[PDB]
């Protein structure tokens, strides 16, 4: 349903000099194109996170991005309509998730994917390749700014009427990250 | 001297339902491109306001935007280099100022202009045309959000170490204005 406020603050914080944000949270919403305008679909919104590994071991816990792809077919989107699916993510995807997402959007031309991320995850391995591959397949990847954090608080958090409280350095971090993303995607 | 805090708050407040904000304040900053990166030239920053009419009458007081254009030649920018000049304005320009600013940027290709405005001034005459013409000439026009107000407070105001305290409604007014600006520029 709605995210717990402390969970939001801990996970969407874009501060560079802290650690421990090991989870990925993903909030999604959907619009449909009508008369050159994106119209929000009321019911098609939610959030999810990565899953814990199963007790049997061997396999990693299912990543948030794969869960996201799992749910989309259940929305019964009309293949003749055009949709914009926006994901607000606390981290950008790992390589294998990026590859899967790229495959999905290549096969589902009715979906325009936008990924707005709090933080870039760059393992200095294949993460950059993944992001480039995902953008090549048509995804629009960007860094969350104040307005997107506030939107996510208002739309996905169990705020009980309380307003979004920005943290110190929010815009400076977003700007640094936007520059880093430009360098990855160039 | 830096800007007086009450002067900033009075003039940059984005509530539409008060009156009396007859001045326009304009805060400016300049960056120079150095090896693919914008670098601030912090000596080239400042703020100004519109002028009172002369006692001889007939002519309106000189608008802030024209004063801004007046000073740019005195910065001795290098015509062979590239600069980004950002203005944070309390009101967007009137038609005749927008026209003059469009002419200036058309003749000064070393300058990329960004105008970030607290409020839209729409006289229901030629103001919208002015904004469209200024955008067409290459200016990037946008509405100030929390982050830009905070930046201006921290950078241009004699704050005495006090943090920026947003006024009621800041984000909702900014969002409304961003919608209005989209409709104007489309
Ligand atoms: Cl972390
Ligand atoms: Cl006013
Ligand atoms: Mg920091
Ligand atoms: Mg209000
Ligand atoms: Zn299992
Ligand atoms: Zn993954
Ligand atoms: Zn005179
Ligand atoms: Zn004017």
């Amino acid at each position: 349903h709605s995210m717990d406020p402390p969970t939001f603050t801990f996970n969407f914080n874009n501060e560079p000099w802290v650690r421990g944000r090991h989870e990925t949270y993903l909030c999604y919403e959907v619009e449909r194109m009508h008369n050159d305008t994106w119209v929000k679909l009321n019911q098609r919104r939610g959030f999810l996170a990565n899953q814990a590994p199963h007790k049997h071991g061997f396999l990693e816990g299912r990543h948030a991005e794969l869960c996201f792809l799992d749910v989309i077919p259940f929305w019964k989107l009309d293949l003749d309509q055009d949709y914009r699916v926006t994901c607000f993510t606390s981290w950008s995807p790992c390589f294998s998730c990026a590859q899967e997402m790229a495959k999905f959007i290549s096969k589902n031309k009715h979906v325009s994917l936008c990924i707005k991320t709090a933080r870039i995850y760059d393992d200095q391995g294949r993460c950059q390749e993944g992001l480039r591959t995902l953008a090549e397949a048509g995804a629009k990847i960007s860094i969350m700014t104040y307005s997107e954090f506030k939107h996510c608080w208002d739309t996905f958090v169990d705020h009980q009427g309380a307003p979004f409280q920005p943290w110190d350095g929010l815009d400076e971090h977003s700007q640094d990250l936007s520059g880093r993303l430009r360098a990855i995607l160039q």
